[PDB]
């Protein structure tokens, strides 16, 4: 240790450097979605047009079911006509086309995270220099340097920022990045965790068959999107308004669930297969799953608690609502979310929780979790996994 | 606690300046470490004779004998690899320059990758000699394909661990996601009390396996460095006396991307496959930016030399522990675990390190040495890859009896 002109000559068995205090809290929160709007009514019509599948009026109609019971209003998609007619491989069925759609989603997820980046970091009101950390997903595309350095260097982060990247997740990643924000932001005093997740459709779009109805559900429920989370623990007065405390992250994998939802990578992009009734199985044992950590903090009742759950699709929220008997405004802000973007993947959950923040805000409650102390976020994905969080709301000032 | 019980939603420890779940005191440690190489061996002397009878490059006697002289040169002794004439006969794309092939690597590679994690982790598991089902976190890396659910789900269900074992899975990192598996587990271990990290890295190459182009030298000498291999580390905090032993201590874990270092190293995954494209000299980058980058961290633990401390390096190849070893002045010793790495193993991407770790703690023990560094009380363990990113952590190794 070098002192002016001159130097000098640490922590044997206890820790060299120290640890936070307080919960990790989400200290802001922004979104982005691309410009094209899709109508989810008309999407068939553009979808079977761009897909020349107009001479398949069965699978149309088969379609235009599914989009019209999918609770969906509209998505958002960087995806268009101009670029689909550039890249006539992806408006196949399964012709190689993987190459096309790597060009396309290495370059427009970190542009979307950058997006989503900038108006949480705006929120957060802090130099974008003390982000010390950033956690991402994304399940579209993958490349070498990841897309969270690609997103880092489109922010201007520093280039000491120590990052984790999670790709190819599923739907679940939304809880994960930030259970892996939790423990990064809990055990490094001082630490901002920039925590993101952006999804395009690139990698999964194709044309419809009838020998892959799976494929029909994606196309109607999967939408673009990213969002992104201001993580860190001992929130400075004044300068820093912590919006939830992060005081439990787990997760499970559920009995009988094995090859629920598979998903595969490749020549022709992103597949999904699924196997089993998801909303069945996630129902059947969501409750018990939950259970013991509603037991930590003494609450008894389902409806005592803030919900933001991912939403996967109508199905799931209307069993799970069913089952645990909540009020019908519990799921709102989630069916909010589907209604007016779609299923975006991981970062759907995110929006769901800001949609919530939102909710309480307009309608003058107690707490950013409408009103509740404690809250469950919740996602779900491949291997049939339930990614769970227990938050706190703050006070929320009232008129 | 429930403290009776009676209050359950007042006496729980979560409030804004509390937490609901404790975390762990003392810095996380190193509890065991464990690896495995598929069956497969593979001299380098004549790998150049194989290769290119497999890849049907024979007619390339120039070509080849540049790549004999890259093996030659290479620091490796022999590689083990899941590959072999059969499985590449039934695979024939994926013995073409770049042909259509993803498919082909992708089912070889989903299958291979979680098997030999598992047998890593075994080893690990029966050195550490507790009860599978304490291990509460999984953290794996690999740049060997990608699948939903991923391959730790699947290592995971090989090995029986609980259902609600907390996961962290980083596919397609490169290089330095040894570190990497290691930064993570780190404050997993640390911010959880209780918590038992199983840390791993698999690597396979059916992914990156192709044929020679004179076109792609920098491709040609990474068919020349390209093992298999994985490894697993158990990371916890707060060892329990009798029944664990630490061996090292992690006290800092940092990472940075190097300046003017973009497009050094690029990794695409396309449907002929990893191809990877070098267009930056990186043992150069690399040299000229470590000091700088580990200085105040050698300062804070009272070391003013660089030979005060024990190493672990990614040996991606023999040239950066040349250069580094050169610019910081070490003494041949100090690198001597990684070159063996080398030798035996070849370059494993991302579980390379951790097999150096593990031999690094070997030595002490066959050389009657004082502690688990050789020696030395303070260390780095060093990798690197894509965007020329840099990661370290510093190690502190706990005293070792002499004879
Ligand atoms: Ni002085």
């Amino acid at each position: 240790m070098k002192h002016h002109h001159h130097h000098h000559h640490g922590s044997s068995r206890s820790r060299l450097i120290a640890q936070a205090v307080g919960p990790a809290t989400v200290l802001a929160m922004g979104k982005a979605v691309p410009a094209n709007v899709f109508e989810q009514a008309t999407y068939p019509d553009f979808f079977f047009n761009i897909t020349n599948s107009n001479d398949k009026p069965a699978l149309k109609a088969k379609f235009q079911r599914i989009c019209d019971k999918s609770g969906i209003k509209k998505r958002h998609f960087y995806l268009d006509q101009k670029i689909l007619e550039s890249n006539p491989a992806m408006c196949t069925y399964m012709e190689t086309s993987l190459n096309c759609r790597q060009e396309i989603a290495v370059a427009q997820v970190p542009k979307l995270a950058k997006e989503a980046s900038m108006n949480a970091i705006k929120e957060w009101g802090r130099p974008k220099s003390e982000i010390t950390h950033i956690v991402m997903a994304t399940t579209s595309g993958v490349n070498m340097p990841g897309a969270e350095l690609a997103t880092a260097k489109l922010l201007g982060l520093r280039p000491n920022v120590r990052r984790v990247m999670m790709y190819q997740q599923g739907c679940f990643a939304g809880a994960t990045v930030l259970r892996v924000a939790k423990d990064l932001a809990e055990n490094n005093a001082g630490a901002r965790v920039l925590a993101i997740c952006s999804e395009v459709t690139a990698v999964t779009f194709r044309a419809p068959s009838e020998t892959h109805i799976d494929g029909l559900v994606g196309s109607a429920l999967f939408g673009d999107g990213a969002a992104a989370v201001i993580v860190g623990s001992d929130p400075r007065p004044g300068i820093e308004r912590p919006i939830y405390e992060m005081h439990w992250a787990g997760e499970m994998v559920l009995p009988e669930s094995d090859g629920a939802i598979d998903g595969h990578l490749t020549e022709a992009g992103l597949v999904f297969h699924l196997l089993k009734d998801v909303p069945g199985l996630i129902t059947k044992n969501i409750g018990g799953f939950l259970k013991d950590t509603k037991n930590l903090v003494g609450a008894s009742s389902w409806n005592e608690l803030f919900w933001a759950v991912h939403p996967g699709g109508p199905a799931i929220l209307d069993q799970v609502e069913a089952k645990l008997e909540l009020e019908k405004g519990k799921f709102q802000a989630s069916r909010d979310i589907l209604s007016d973007y779609g299923n975006m993947s991981s970062a759907s959950v995110l929006f769901v929780l800001d949609r919530v923040r939102e909710r309480s805000l307009e309608s003058n409650k107690s707490t950013f979790g409408e009103g509740s102390e404690w809250g469950f976020l919740i996602g779900f994905g491949p291997g049939l996994t339930v990614e769970t969080l227990l938050l706190r709301a703050l006070p929320l000032q009232q008129a």
